[PDB]
């Protein structure tokens, strides 16, 4: 008689379970943590509020936390990223989950609230797992008393880490956090190679457009921009890259990309005259990867080549000025998460109009919105880190400290390199890779232990 | 030429050719020439006396003349016996700059050349700055001329191996002057160490052997910055590349980058026995490249097990990555041409000229890109050497040797340049490609919590 | 008004299909240029075309181009899994007879072809054939030979179908001439190669969502499909090994940077388990067949494959993989449509948590069309512009109206002239925004060509 | 006391021989033919005039022909392509060779005539091996009586095949020829992959320029243009391709290149107004690959970005208008086969002038002029075909046949596919590749012999 959930269709659970069983075989680091810690139950007594894309991969994360002793209440961190069969399998296992693909904004907020409240009252949560900081922000702003019981937050992604660091700087962060993003087995695995796999995947599923031979503009060249540019270049696109960071721009040049700005002299003065119209008029596909606001702006959208594809793979949809397109242009749905935006006006459209753009997932995370996000074998790294971060903070019991001790303990830290290397070794073995063991003389020669860590903390890989 | 005799180079008559190539290189090095124009008037290195030890290439020539143009006097040697470009050395000597370097030095001559920079007219020069690549000059100063370090304000160290040696001295309390780790600027490590080897590894293998690489099997030992660039140098030519690593994080990157990760040893266990060698794997390898900065990562038993006619080379800083001593002791060497030897595994005394059981060793195991070609191209070295100039300016202006003891104790460290300067070097490199960097709006800068002028990333950022 | 001469999965998908056709038209400039160039001339007026080819959105644009040029058609798919149901619905809603849906049974597949051949229970007065793989051509020759007396020609899309035509020609059983559409360069070296480059990894991702980077693939074949397939996987970071029986194609694989291996020790396939390179196959995470041949992923290979390997076929017919052996001996667990786990533990049921299974895509049928949407519109533009030109040419030649003595002189399998191949290519290049340079008169004389082409001798291989 | 030769330096012979011994291990198809036919001596009595780049690879071909029974007299087919240590080794073996790197044009003709003449009179030659048609043309125009005794020509390269087909079309070809170029193990091996290996090799040796991140324009996308474009793209260049053949241009697009013209709308009207000056002003490297005339013309050279590199990898230097540059601009030699061309004027230059182009090999074949051309394991395919072609035409004995039988055989032909396959099989085994053998049922199913040929003659690979 379990009813503490809300999903699109519970009858998808058997399908979800079949895909979970396959996904476990693709996630050796995560499944390895089940075997290594199950006897010790390190999360016994943990009550975790979780807010992250309710995919099949997240299902294996959830059931790992539960297998190690935790109770959880779960929601997705995006309105389009849930896989309904994954949400169904989790609910059918008796786990509170509130998530479906295609939520409204109101339903999204309601879903997070259903994790926070149990039977109309605040749940006795003591841990937080977040992707983007939305759950973290709601707790700090609307339920601050609950944070007096919480031992820590483990944050998945670059945008959420920024929000944590803002609070730490302002002295408004109430509990310590682990920056899971900046494990190398996360940032340089998930953010880069994950988007390499899943960006062209989502574009093909949404449009079935040939990419070879066509012109792309990628805004940003951090980890997501690097992986996105490679996703397109390996398909044969001619990829140009925009950046505000000269070091990242240098990498794009050395990686074989032309570095350009949407704006003359790179100066974004807000006018149509600033736009390089010759450049924008040649672009078949624009992808935003920045975590910044309005990097594909109204004047760029006006200048784009007819029938260009526009999408965003950064965390939030304000990278693209979709508000401008809602106010001024008519949207024609092709199929779910694919809209033609007719630049002829707002008052309806000609079905045979040639002057439109194609927007994917309404500007939301395109790899999760139009496909299934990163593959299991990549998310294995990210989620093995999440499990270790949950154990790490839960075992330190910050919430039980007096205030003076809490102040000394309050931090936003990454996991130690030894754990990063432990995750990596399990990933490598999953590929059948064989790591070489240093001899004693060799370890002494380069100044490391045979067991690692093999690099100083300054190392960038 | 003229009364100036304070140099030793292979052939001073190569100077005009060297000057022609320097003028071309200047056009390829906008960050370095940007610093030359920016600081020429202020002469920030006026009074600096720099001992320099780094590959005497055309690129180093532009570095040397930038330091001199900013006011420094220098005395120079190469940090490798095979890396000098003789026309570069000739052009520098012809400019009146003391340089002791030629391609193909003996080990004794290599040491002599470093000492000729340290000594002027039989007595220590009044040096007050050090620029080093690998730590050889740093070590000679600390061991044999410790009194000279009393007047030296800092060391600017180019490469990973040299930085490791500096950090060991700092931990032991034996480092006498502060240093800047030039290697770990992003416009150095993630430009020079990676993309430089991408350009110059397959370059050197082609010049030495003219072997087709496409379709052949390679084993790259290591997947740090040099191993990453080296693996790409070979894969982009169509080699089937396998990668060995001891670091599981670097091994993970190799897998995701599309390489098979293997070990020369069964189950990765290097117990010193021949039985531990994966002979089936090594018997398929046409090319092995060492990239580690470690010792004996291509060992005797690996060399015995390699496929006949395999090429063996090293692109790490020191030749002890390969057990060439084993090969000198046991096998007959046949020089094909300079820096290319066939190593006949049939025995030590003489060889059959038509023997099929040989390996081809490049540069006698020394840095192959510089030994068999010309190292990294000017436009890549632009980044490394702009950082060197900025590092020399910073430490010279700090004047460590003149500070009170309490201030010395606070500044005796190994530091990197601030990220703002890394970004400023990068911006000039991007402009050199014709790239255009976008300026954040005030609102966008506020949104991500940076200044419009940068820095754009926290110091934790790995790029 | 009362149109019932069709059978599709769901007619209410038509509006969706029409939205996708309107998009595809903007992606197919060569085909739409033919529609615009020839519509007023109506060169296919009087043509009655039996068509058998994957009922995709791309085929919809082809169908409506033929109709726009004056043809009547009756259509079926050439594979049980390749139809896009919204494309079929849009074509039926346009009043065009189409019999096609995704997930046909073999009996339904044959019934659909027969529904194009028969109209109101009697042979339609067809006079042209468009085919992809030769199934319709075979049924006509075997079961409706009297209909071929009135047919002017066959335009055949794919390598396997052309092989079947040439077999009939050498045996003296081919009844009407054909155009080999496959061997236009804007077909074979566009569709067969780059199309599979686009759609192979596409279909694997949609079926399994497996990471491909870092994993080991074996591609059987290195012809045009094998070349494009190998690139589809290598560009994702797979470690790709290639098998071939043709030493020239094997040479290309080596030079392209692949290791060339055989499933069999020393390449010798003696039919025993002992001849299988068990060490090699035990490392393979994905095997793809691309040959047009029979049993190139055989029962002993399937027994030796690494646990949880993915098995798929992108050649025309499913007999490249011995799926019959898997049906007879192993238990099939459906993951979702066109994705099956095949449990090698036995035939009578399976442990839901068994680790010893293979993942088979599309039941061994063409995987790019079965698990995704096949080639993209802008690639199919080239193939289908060639189809329209081939239909025009054979229809205008009117073979069926010739005396028997003249039929014998005209009975052949031919390709389109290079000048038309070039004209298709030029529209494709313009579609990318590319600008082709024009020779000066002196340059044209220097290399011995006309300024307008053709630019290459017929021997040229590109 | 052998003195029937002319080389730069005979003392380089020991070095040349060391490199020949290495090269033999890289050339299994050619050395397999040497071992296979040694007993038969199929070229006994053959007297071959040879004209092809005097490289180490050509040295292995020469000694294979001699090992099969031929006498030869040899010259290079380009003034810059000889490797002097290869020529010296061949001369020190007692084989007449007239070739050095850096011949003048007058010396080039002298070397060919030295092969044609022995002791001041025409040699009793009966076979021709040519690369580009220069020797073929001299024989037809200056020594026509010698062709009465010659059984055939085996021609290496696309440009020479074109010249043979023009002669045949005009009725002026006096002896039959084999088009060696169009074996698949030549055209789609040598012409493509050879240039992939050796184009960026030569640019690096000449200039040591970084290529990654810079802009290249490749003129042509036939086999040489395909291989050249890959040579630059794999280094990270942003490569644009020009073509007059829309089918080749289509391939360029699908292969991920932008297709552009030096001329506005592709129309070359001979004036500066027709040049796309914006495009050419951004180009760092131009490579001509066409076999055509004046495809990098004077107006393009005027418009190129300052300090652009200019080079040609087609057979003849007239692809670039070097005559215009000799007439109008000042040439500064950097080093052999590397010249700065100062666009400031004819009489002298400023040593610090910034307005120059860098020309490689004076517009001659750049891979052979500034490096060593294709590697041994690629030339293995081409030169195995050469040996088979020489055997076939010499055994046919055209010069001995009565006139009507000559008329049946006066043609330009290719080698049979079976032989193409057998060459390829030896190349594959050289990589350690394992070709699978068809079962009898499989061979019947696709309609081939288990032994091949495996493809119809129409097949394009
Ligand atoms: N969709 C996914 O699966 C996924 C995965 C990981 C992260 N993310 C999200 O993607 C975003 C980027 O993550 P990241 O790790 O790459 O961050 P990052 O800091 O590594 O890179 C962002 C880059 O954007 C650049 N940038 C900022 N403003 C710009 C502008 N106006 N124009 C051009 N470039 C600009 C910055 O210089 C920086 O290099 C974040 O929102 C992160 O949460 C998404
Ligand atoms: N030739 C050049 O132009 C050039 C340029 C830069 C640096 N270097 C030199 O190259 C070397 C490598 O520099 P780097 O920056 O890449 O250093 P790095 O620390 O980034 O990488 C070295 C890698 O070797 C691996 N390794 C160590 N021992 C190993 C073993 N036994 N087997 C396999 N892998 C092993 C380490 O795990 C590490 O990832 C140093 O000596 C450096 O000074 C040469
Ligand atoms: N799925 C698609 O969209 C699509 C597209 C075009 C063609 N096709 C089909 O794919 C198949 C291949 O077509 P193609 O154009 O590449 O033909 P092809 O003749 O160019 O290539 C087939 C290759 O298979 C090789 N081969 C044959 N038997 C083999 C064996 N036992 N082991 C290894 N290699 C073997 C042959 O040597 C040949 O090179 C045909 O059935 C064709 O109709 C499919
Ligand atoms: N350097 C080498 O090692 C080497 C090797 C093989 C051949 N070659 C020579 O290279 C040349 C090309 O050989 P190929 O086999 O590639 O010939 P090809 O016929 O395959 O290709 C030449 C291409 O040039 C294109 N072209 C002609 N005029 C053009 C123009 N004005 N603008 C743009 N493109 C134009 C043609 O359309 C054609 O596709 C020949 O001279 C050949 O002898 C050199
Ligand atoms: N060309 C070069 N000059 C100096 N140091 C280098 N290190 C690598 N390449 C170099
Ligand atoms: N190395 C080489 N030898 C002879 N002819 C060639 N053509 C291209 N490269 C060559
Ligand atoms: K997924
Ligand atoms: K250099
Ligand atoms: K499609
Ligand atoms: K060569």
């Amino acid at each position: 008689g379990f009813t503490d959930y809300k999903v699109a269709d519970i009858t998808l659970a058997a399908w979800g379970r079949r895909e979970l069983i396959i996904a476990e075989s693709e996630m050796p680091a995560l499944m390895g943590l089940r075997r290594k810690y199950a006897g010790q139950q390190p999360l016994k007594g943990a009550k975790i509020l979780g807010c992250i894309h309710m995919t099949i991969q997240t299902g294996v994360l959830i059931e790992t936390l539960v297998a190690l002793g935790a109770e959880v209440r779960w929601s997705s961190c995006n309105i389009f990223s849930t896989q309904d069969q994954a949400a169904a399998a989790i609910a059918a296992a008796g786990i509170p989950v509130f998530a479906w693909k295609g939520e409204t904004e109101e339903e999204y907020e309601w879903c997070i609230e259903q994790t926070i409240l149990k039977d109309g009252q605040p749940w006795d949560a003591n841990m937080v797992l977040d992707d983007g900081g939305d759950l973290t922000e709601i707790l700090h702003k609307k339920y601050p008393q609950m944070l007096e019981r919480i031992h820590g937050i483990t944050e998945e992604t670059t945008t959420g880490v920024h929000r944590l660091l803002d609070m730490l700087k302002n002295g408004t962060l109430k509990v310590p956090a682990i920056n899971v993003n900046d494990s190398v087995t996360k940032s340089k695995n998930d953010n880069k190679y994950g988007c390499r796999h899943s960006l062209n995947d989502a574009i093909k599923r949404g449009t079935d457009h040939l990419l070879s031979g066509k012109q792309a503009l990628v805004i940003g060249y951090g980890d997501v921009g690097k992986g996105s540019s490679q996703s397109l270049r390996q398909e044969g696109m001619i990829v140009k890259v925009a950046e505000v960071d000269p070091i990242c721009a240098m990498q794009a040049c050395m990686d074989g990309f032309e570095v350009v700005s949407p704006y003359k002299n790179g100066i974004n003065d807000g006018t149509e005259a600033s736009i390089d119209a010759a450049l924008l008029g040649k672009i078949d596909l624009i992808v935003t990867t920045t975590g910044n606001v309005n990097v594909c702006d109204a004047n760029m959208l006006k200048a784009l080549k007819k029938r260009a594809v526009v999408c965003n793979i950064g965390h939030f949809d304000n990278e693209i000025d979709t508000a401008f397109m809602r106010k001024n242009w008519a949207w024609e749905e092709v199929k779910p998460q694919v809209h033609k935006i007719h630049r002829t006006g707002k008052d309806g459209f000609d079905a045979h109009n040639d002057d439109y753009l194609i927007l994917l997932a309404e500007g939301r995370l395109v790899n999760l919105g139009n496909a299934t996000g990163h593959p299991s074998r990549i998310m294995d790294g990210s989620f093995a880190n999440q499990v270790l971060a949950q154990i790490h903070l839960f075992e330190q019991k910050y919430a039980d400290l007096p205030a003076a001790e809490k102040a000394k303990r309050l931090s936003v830290e990454v996991l130690p390199k030894k754990l990063d290397e432990e995750v990596a070794l399990e990933m490598v073995k999953g590929f059948g890779g064989v790591v070489t063991q240093l001899t004693p003389k060799q370890a002494e020669y380069i100044g490391v232990s045979v067991e690692g860590p093999f690099k100083p903390d300054t190392y960038r890989y």
